[PDB]
């Protein structure tokens, strides 16, 4: 399937590059960052640009120092990650590396292009099976080393709370 | 198929950003270099980091100035290209922006990991098959404008009269 392809390289291209240099990079950071990468996998496939614009509880911080090595070639390929606060009634409970799983809006897209062949109601389908694959890699992946955390949601909502529940163990 | 689907992320998550802005960055950086993205697909999936070591007529000019957006949660997410001149008995020949299609290794690497479920048999077929999607996808797409060019490509072999022979039209 699509999903299983974007879920390989999103591990591939991505998750297997950056997961054995995060702990380093968040050490460097912090001279507090919570160690794992949390990566939020909307089943909607909804992803905005701006965390902030999905709840006001999830507020930038700043970036954490890049990563860079050459590849395929690319002299000094960038790999940026961003650092996040998350708000619970005026009060700062967590502070972790956060993001949404890019893959999700090639699902989007995908479903929105007649020549893609792909439905807009496969979306949800699609999204349960790369949230699958996904999670089957990364519990036998050896740079998962308690260093990444999937967070997968259906809105029926607080975005900052699932985020919450997750960071606090 | 997973050749359809990483050659749509490949144009949704990085081609279709980046193709509108790249003759821009190319007139700032002449302030000379060809104005298309020359991407190079061998069908072997072999992707070597290094250019130089796949041919030494193939060598490493400079960086293409940065492209970033903000982008999925990511602050300033970098998108980073490389400059080439290639040699022809001694003479440079021609200068443009090369680098690797970077799914061509997401297909080398299924092949090799036994849970992605992919035959090391498959990889020349599922090339083929991320290059004529990706080709149907440019050929239909608004942001490619006279400014990406597929190098498909088997060994029986010179890549730099490959890309030579492209470069003149
Ligand atoms: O990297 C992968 O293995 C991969 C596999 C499938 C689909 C995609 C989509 C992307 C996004 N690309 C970038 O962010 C990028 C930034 N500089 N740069 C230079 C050359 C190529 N890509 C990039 O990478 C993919
Ligand atoms: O971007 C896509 O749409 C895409 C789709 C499928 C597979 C892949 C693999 C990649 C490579 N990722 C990067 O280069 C990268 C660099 N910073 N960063 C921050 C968050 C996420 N990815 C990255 O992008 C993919």
């Amino acid at each position: 399937s699509v999903a299983h392809g974007l879920a390989w390289s999103y591990y591939i291209g991505y998750l297997r590059l950056i997961l054995p240099e995060l702990q380093a990079r968040i050490r460097t950071y912090n001279q507090a960052v919570s160690q794992r990468l949390y990566i939020l996998l909307p089943l909607d496939c909804g992803v905005p640009d701006n965390l902030s614009m999905a709840d006001p509880n999830i507020r930038f911080l700043d970036k954490l120092p890049q990563q860079t090595g050459d590849r395929a070639g690319i002299k000094d390929r960038v790999y940026s990650n961003s650092i996040y606060e998350l708000l619970e009634n005026g009060q700062r409970a967590g502070t972790c590396v956060l993001e949404y799983a890019t893959p999700l809006q090639t699902l989007f897209a995908m479903s929105q292009y007649s020549q893609a062949g792909f439905s807009r109601e496969d979306r949800l389908e699609q999204a349960k099976l790369f949230c699958r694959t996904l999670e089957d890699i990364l519990a036998d992946a050896p740079e998962s080393q308690n260093n990444c955390r999937l967070i997968a949601y259906q809105e029926p909502f607080s975005l900052s709370q699932e985020v919450l529940r997750h960071l606090r163990q």
